[PDB]
């Protein structure tokens, strides 16, 4: 049109958890929402590039101390 | 304590814009709280690096068609 302009907005933010090893991807996703007050359906969990799936453990990513994760929400 | 993860929650999102080369930043700031909800003073515009100022214009920053600005926005 008259001038179309392109606005890319940014919001980031790093939270901490403390989890278990045996704890599942999908009381890791519970503890985000007690966190920030996202649900568990619309987040997407990522670890070394791979979508982090419910039904396995943080053991099974071999997930441990200071280890940096991935978050992706909308809007 | 046992084991304590970091999470880097991301947020993304492009907005288009109908602007004027003569429109200033704080009514380009105006128009982002009609299309998404954000009061214009805790919004951070940028473009080229340098941080754009409320009172200069468009044109000032030398803004053209299909310019890629930089909006960064509070956590929550």
């Amino acid at each position: 049109g008259s001038m179309q302009i392109l606005v890319t907005t940014i919001s980031a933010e790093t939270i901490r958890l403390e989890v278990e090893p045996s704890d599942t991807i999908e009381n890791v996703k519970a503890k985000i929402q007690d966190k920030e007050g996202i649900p568990p359906d619309q987040q997407r969990l990522f670890f070394e590039g791979k979508q982090l799936e419910d039904g396995r453990t943080l053991s099974d990513y071999n997930i441990n101390k200071k280890s940096t994760l991935l978050l992706v929400v909308k809007f």
